[PDB]
């Protein structure tokens, strides 16, 4: 299999837009921070859909398949990456946003984050490959590759060499000037420091493998993620840099996204994640100060619409928790949401009662069995976004919901909008709220 | 990896196969004779990347005449030196055209596979049991052997011979002084408890299947917890237990070249030290030009740093002060100097003379640049000095401050001691016997930096040693505990006479010839006490 080093990454690099030559404010009169950046999965586009009005103010072309949209600190840059492994950055400033920096960084990739500490707004943004096995940190401005890490190793708990730990998710720490890399077959969480990307300070902590995705708690301290194929949460300490606890939930291959973070009335504050090999919601608690007896323990699980969940959500602002079943066979499953009314929750151990939101029939699409995915929020946190994902040649829609009343808002219809999967909000991608 | 029996690979198109008896004799070939510069994956060392892509491309006839007559710059020429038989250059090319199957790694489980505990912690002495004076013992390896000698550093006696893995590289002493570690080449480790009343091996472990260095945590409240060995292949170095050589904690290091940041399959651990100013292990990482600071303080949630240096990365040692590491990036010709203090890179500075190779090198306070370090060179007979005081000698430091000739190229170690006023270099590989037999010795009082050379005296140690027969090469000084005895080592073949040589330092003369028909082919020695305590 081939290698794709500096060499490489550096042919396929190039600055559309020089800094020098970008705004220097805001030249259009979009609401940036309550955009939302769709992926239009095989068109190999983007659409920058305007979260009030439901206008789609821009599509864009991009690496095929997006796998998801991250926005720099500033919520100026737009940064993507498609699953073949190429980088698009673009400027939400300009009157026309279009790409002003490309990059491909490996073969096969699904991540990319920007660098989230205080006082390192813009500075770098971080992609993750599946092959070649490695992340590269890049100038936050032009893209340039500055520094590429193989993540070829040892497995954590056998200690034998692993020629092919992949990337998985990657986040920015909130705590210190560091980035979160998930390496997958070996079961290392990666907190690499980028105040010197020449002296380079590394924290490998030792967890569990099959590290897939994951979030940052409320407080954007603990970093929560799942070892998926093991059933596992393992929780680090972003301020300490340590593990501090591994969990087994009680279901079958948890997938929480980013999660879902509230505050349960009962155990207080929880981060939540469904699952995609049963119908189970899991949540566990993620108050050391306050909750110390409910701490980092897994405190309730409880059933949801049915097994292939992939996304669960929720928002300061709402008293609901939202949870897909996506990949479910059944088509009357995927094509809805299940919604917990968190206020009523009372953690005695019955099964919280849930309303089924039938999203699919919601967009009234006749053909095939669309799947629905992912709830997404708006900056104000009162309206929910569901992707309602069919074929490339079919009829896709995305779905808005009145978060306070649990009705449909909006149905969003275009000829453009072509298998519509990931959905981020500018702010709540920038401040990672969920 | 030479002795490993391997299945015979089918041959693609345009290419003849080889039986199972020539393919495995090729191997073993490949392995004991050509990995060392072209690499055990064969992508190339010193020596041009041999993969069936390149090889299949330049085709027979080109690799049987590179290997039949070699070129000057520096590929040997098997088959007209008669080293290979007609037959054997023929394997090798075929060989060569055909797709090598993966080398064995050697991770956790086989590692346990090999270790062994001889003695428990809890059995072995709670004190010294033996009347020996420990700190003034050396530690000395019997190479061809696959042993080591401890002599007594007063008397000169052949205390004991220890049998330990084949052609140990080095010697190294756990902090409080008591457990002595040594790493044969094929990447056995043997641990030594120089407490019993016979000291002997009290536990063994492998970590590899070619290494060079090991070296024992030197952080103050950290004595004797640790031990790490780095290795050749896999491209790797492990913590162990500095009581029981448990294996705890293994790192490949195979990872981007720092300039190019290309994926390197095969970057090869140099030397390993271990700092003073905090609690981590200094691994130099060859190919990729990369020296990491390894905090054990936590081996679950690892610390480290990676400091970008420079390609090609070998020996070195501590400044002075024990702050500073300063290593040569050998075939480059550089020296990288980094903080251990501060975990960063502080200078990359051309030594004016080609392929430094300094050992640990040799610190003294030069009467007017002030503290600097010194190295001399395997490619020309080059002395430098570099400054090592930032904060006392601003100007001069990390500037090489003087270069001069010492007695011809081929040079391995230069050596001093804080009680000695003379800086001693060897000139172990040059061609000339009188030269090789000889060493070079500087008076460091008597240096002025106006930039003239230095004059030296010159030792001729192998004619002290009474040995002209067969091949004798000089190699190596190293003081005794207070610094007024330097010892040589007379390195002969196995089948020949070789002696270790004990110089008076305040004299400057003959003081003693060790002679023994146990002591075959001696190399490295090392004295307790220096050891433990970094005094170089
Ligand atoms: C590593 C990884 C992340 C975390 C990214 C980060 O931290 O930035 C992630 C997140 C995501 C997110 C992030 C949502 C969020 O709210 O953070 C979304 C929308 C997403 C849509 C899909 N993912 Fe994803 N996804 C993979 C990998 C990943 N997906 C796969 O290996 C997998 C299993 C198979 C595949 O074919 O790629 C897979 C299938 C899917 C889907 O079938 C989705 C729905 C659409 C698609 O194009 O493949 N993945
Ligand atoms: C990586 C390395 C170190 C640092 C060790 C540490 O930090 O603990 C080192 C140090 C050393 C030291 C350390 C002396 C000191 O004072 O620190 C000695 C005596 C030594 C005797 C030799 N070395 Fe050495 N040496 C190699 C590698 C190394 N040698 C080779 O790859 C090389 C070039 C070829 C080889 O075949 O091994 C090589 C040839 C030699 C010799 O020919 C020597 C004289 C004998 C021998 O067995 O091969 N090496
Ligand atoms: C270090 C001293 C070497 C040893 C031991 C062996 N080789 Fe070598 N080889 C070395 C160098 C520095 C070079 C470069 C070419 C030059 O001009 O010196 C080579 C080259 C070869 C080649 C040619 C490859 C090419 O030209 O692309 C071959 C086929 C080769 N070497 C084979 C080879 C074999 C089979 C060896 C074991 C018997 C061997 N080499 C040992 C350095 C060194």
């Amino acid at each position: 299999p081939p290698e794709f080093g500096m060499k490489e990454m550096r042919e396929s690099w190039k600055v559309h837009v020089a800094p020098e030559d970008r705004p220097t404010q805001q030249e259009n009169d979009w609401d940036l921070e309550n955009l939302f950046s769709v992926t239009l999965r095989d068109a190999g586009q983007i659409a920058l859909i305007d979260g009030a009005t439901y206008e789609i103010k821009s599509v864009l072309d991009t690496g095929y398949a997006v796998h998801i949209s991250r926005l720099s600190a500033s919520g100026r840059y737009l940064f993507v990456i498609g699953r073949d492994g190429k980088v698009n950055m673009i400027d939400l400033w300009m009157k026309e946003p279009t790409t002003v920096a490309e990059i491909k960084i490996g073969s096969e990739a699904r991540s990319i984050e920007t660098s989230k500490m205080e006082g390192w707004e813009d500075k770098y943004a971080i992609a993750g490959a599946y092959w070649p096995p490695q992340y590269v940190i890049m100038d936050g401005e032009t893209l340039e590759p500055k520094k590429i890490q193989s993540t070829r190793g040892m497995t954590y708990d056998e200690q034998e060499y692993h020629p092919e730990p992949r990337v998985a998710a990657i986040l920015a720490s909130h705590y210190r000037p560091e980035f979160i890399v998930n390496v997958k077959e070996t079961g290392k969480i990666l907190l690499v420091d980028y105040t010197d990307l020449d002296n380079l300070k590394t924290t490998e902590i030792s967890a569990e493998r099959f590290l897939h995705d994951g979030g940052l708690d409320g407080s954007h301290r603990y970093f929560i993620t799942a070892a998926n194929a093991r059933n596992k949460l393992v929780v680090i300490d972003t301020k300490e840099g340590k593990l501090v606890a591994i969990e087994d939930t009680g279901g079958q291959t948890p997938h929480p996204g980013r999660g879902a973070n509230f505050v349960h009335p009962t155990f207080g504050p929880v981060w939540a994640t469904s699952h995609m090999g049963d119908d189970s919601v899991a949540l566990i608690g993620t108050d050391p100060e306050g909750h110390p007896d409910n701490a980092w323990k897994i405190l309730d699980s409880f059933p949801a619409l049915g097994g292939g969940s992939l996304f669960i959500k929720t928002h300061p602002n709402s008293q609901y928790l939202y949870v897909d079943a996506t990949l479910n066979p059944e088509a009357e499953i995927s094509g809805s949401v299940a919604v917990f009314d968190i206020k009523a929750m009372t953690g005695d151990g019955s099964d919280p009662e849930f309303k089924t939101l039938p999203i699919a029939e919601w967009a009234g699409i006749t053909e095939g069995q669309p799947r629905v995915v992912q709830g997404e929020f708006n900056k104000d946190g009162t309206e929910v976004w569901f992707s309602v994902w069919n074929g490339k040649d079919q009829e896709s829609a995305l779905v808005v919901v009145d978060d306070k009343t649990l009705e449909l808002k909006h149905v969003i219809k275009d000829e453009r909008l072509v298998t519509p999967t990931g959905k981020f909000n500018v702010y709540n991608t920038m401040t990672d709220t969920y």
